This record gives C-alpha cells, sequence and structure tokens, in this order.
C-alpha cells in the first residue's frame, strides 16, 4: 500500500517522491501519466514513465493513436501500466507553454473520478507551464476518488504543503 503520505483532505494525499520509483515499489492499480494529445512521451513525467517501461509504453501508445487519432485536451485514455501498474491513465492537461486554455485543467482532473484510487502527478505542472499551487487547488476541488500525489521537486513539495 501507499506509505509516507501527508493527508491534505478526506481523499487527497501528497508525498515528495519520484513517481517512477513510487510506481515500481507500490505497483498501484492505476498510475496517471501527464500526456499530450499525441501520446508522444518524450520528456517530463511522460518521458520518465516511458523510459522505465523500456519504451513499451510508447509502442503501445503509437498503436493506439494509429487506430483512434489524438486525444482531446482535457481527455484521457486507459492503456497498460506495463511494469509500473496494472493500468496507466493517460491524461491531457492544458499546456500553457503551447498557449492552451487553463480552464481545461478541471476537465482533465475529472477523468480521475472514473478510478477508485490513483497514483498521480500534478497535471499541467512542470514543463506544461501552469502554477502547481493552482493545479493542486483544482485537484482537491475536482477529484472525489482517492488520489496519491507524487511531487518530484523537494522545494516545490514544501511550498505546496505550507501554502495549502
Ligand atoms: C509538480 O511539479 C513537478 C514536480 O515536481 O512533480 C515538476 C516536474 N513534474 C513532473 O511531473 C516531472 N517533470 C519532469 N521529469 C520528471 N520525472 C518525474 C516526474 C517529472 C511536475
Amino acid at each position: 500500500s501507499f506509505s509516507g503520505y501527508l493527508k491534505l483532505t478526506d481523499n487527497v494525499y501528497i508525498k515528495n517522491a519520484d513517481i517512477v520509483e513510487e510506481a515500481k515499489k507500490v505497483k498501484p492499480t492505476v498510475v496517471v501519466n501527464a500526456a499530450n494529445v499525441y501520446l508522444k512521451h518524450g520528456g517530463g513525467v511522460a518521458g520518465a514513465l516511458n523510459k522505465a517501461t523500456n519504451n513499451a509504453m510508447q509502442v503501445e501508445s503509437d498503436d493506439y493513436i494509429a487506430t483512434n487519432g489524438p486525444l482531446k485536451v482535457g481527455g484521457s485514455c486507459v492503456l497498460s501500466g506495463h511494469n509500473l501498474a496494472k493500468h496507466c491513465l493517460h491524461v491531457v492537461g492544458p499546456n500553457v507553454n503551447k498557449g492552451e486554455d487553463i480552464q481545461l485543467l478541471k476537465s482533465a482532473y475529472e477523468n480521475f473520478n472514473q478510478h477508485e484510487v490513483l497514483l498521480a502527478p500534478l497535471l499541467s505542472a512542470g514543463i506544461f507551464g501552469a502554477d502547481p499551487i493552482h493545479s493542486l487547488r483544482v485537484c482537491v476541488d475536482t477529484v472525489r476518488t482517492n488520489v496519491y500525489l507524487a511531487v518530484f521537486d523537494k522545494n516545490l513539495y514544501d511550498k505546496l504543503v505550507s501554502s495549502f
């Protein structure tokens, strides 16, 4: 089970951890990937998760896109979790650095409500350009299922907890 998490609300927990190492240790039912609409896992959390799967996540993702076309910003798909989890929920938050609408962040977090418990990063944070404090606020105000947030950056983790 999940261990070492601080409790923020009735259903949201948080830890300063590398989500790849956390997924390998816990092997959760669902790990969330911070995806783009093309499922091109080059960098950020997506690049790190994909590298941990030895590129099997990218091979599966390219077959999914060839069949179905791109996801919508705010949308998601369920694929295999490979060696990290039973399933991977690929969720597309808006990328502010690409000029996407931050209002779609709530729609992105609504995908989490389809799963009873998830290991997840903060959506639209990091290289997606949104304020992580805002992303945590939208997460707590949207997700009703049990979410275990992994924040890689120690200094950001301390700021998120102290300003919550
Ligand atoms: C909330 O801000 C971030 C964090 O500290 O968790 C900043 C970075 N973020 C990531 O998900 C991330 N970005 C690049 N490489 C990574 N390797 C593993 C995770 C990851 C989100």
